[PDB]
């Protein structure tokens, strides 16, 4: 069945610090770790890359890296993100041009590697636009964005929760994550619409005591399945 | 006159831990923190970006920042790295489309924010190209690549230092500076041939003792007759 899982964006930290707030989230109990990778064209902003992932691996052996790329060509960071240490991968549906065959293939390419591979759309892509995309187990995982991406602290579009409703009644062994604005508060509707995965930036690097706040969200998600 | 100016790169520290690391370069007596900016699309890696940049900064209040951009489209990136607190930014000729008067507005647009402005060249492309460009007086130093961009740790390409002399004859004054495999050996013809600004990422980092490597290179730089 589906299972609860809390993942830190560590793009919320100390950026010059990575390591030492990565294994706070860890010792804080978080399920996996959100990485997210922008390239200055996809979205406006360069978040970091490969290198950057590599280096966290060397600090934490164990720790689960879900790697999000907001790229505007995601095939060619396949490998050095592999290579780095990623357990899952996700890109975007408009990196792909919308494309099912192009997406369906660098699913499995992904997924040849031993990594999950998850497919991302953002706000103003609807869910009927990905077709069949989701079908016959191409990916492990499929992530709404509930913000625009690029940014962080921006508020949540509860709107993008549909989506979420939409997916999770025709694949209801899916792992669907939400991305943007996610807190106390904001868990409880994306929850109750069907999101397992909850990625939670601000709120879990300015969290008086992030592990309560992370077994609250879990709580949340238990109880709505 | 020239001064001799190491600048640690890193891109080759542990960047899991920059602050920490760039921390050890200063108190080894760094002159410059370099940092490649990288976009994956101008080269194919992506670094970091403004955020860690500014970070940084935060926790190196007096630091130099050499902020080199790597990236498509270096007029996007003026601000933030600015606002991240750049002392210097260097985009590539390549990247304003090989154009002179683009160069050099990108160029006063950086000096009016009261930082440097640098120009880098890729190994393919002829220096002869930037002729006109560097005479202007709108830049502050030229970057020559003596390694194809994107990675650390490849082999230094000693006939790009050619580009070095031709520049070092027309621009006795011009900070000169070379990114790519500078290491204990490879300054020697690098400042041989004019460089007074030294970019070193892979060697710094593995050195035993960083402080005495930037010092002995600072000594070939001085020796070289460049000063
Ligand atoms: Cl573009
Ligand atoms: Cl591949
Ligand atoms: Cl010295
Ligand atoms: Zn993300
Ligand atoms: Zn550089």
């Amino acid at each position: 069945q589906l299972k609860p899982i809390i993942c830190p964006s560590v793009l919320a930290s100390d950026l010059s610090s990575l390591a030492s707030d990565a294994k706070r989230m860890v010792d804080a109990g978080c399920d996996w770790l959100h990485l997210d990778i922008m390239d200055g064209h996809f979205v406006p902003n360069i978040s970091f890359g490969p290198g950057v992932v590599k280096a966290l691996r060397g600090h934490l052996k164990s720790a689960f890296f879900d790697v999000h790329l907001m790229v505007s060509e995601p095939e060619k960071w396949i490998q050095p993100f592999a290579d780095a240490g990623a357990n899952s991968i996700t890109f975007h549906w408009e990196s792909v041009g919308g494309d099912l065959q192009r997406a369906a293939e660098l699913a499995k390419r992904i997924q040849a590697r031993g990594i999950k591979a998850g497919l991302a759309i953002k706000p103003a892509t609807k869910f009927e636009d990905l077709g069949e995309a989701l079908a016959g187990d191409n990916f492990d995982m499929l992530l709404v964005m509930t913000v625009e991406p690029g940014f962080g602290g921006q508020k949540f579009m509860a709107d993008m929760l549909q989506k979420v409703r939409t997916a999770r009644s025709l694949f209801p062994k899916l792992n669907i994550q939400v991305d943007g604005g996610l807190d106390g508060e904001t868990v409880k509707p994306a929850a109750s619409a069907g999101a397992n995965v909850i990625v939670a930036g601000t709120s879990m690097f300015k969290a008086e005591n992030p592990a309560a706040l992370m077994t609250f969200m879990r709580d949340v998600i238990a109880a709505s399945d």
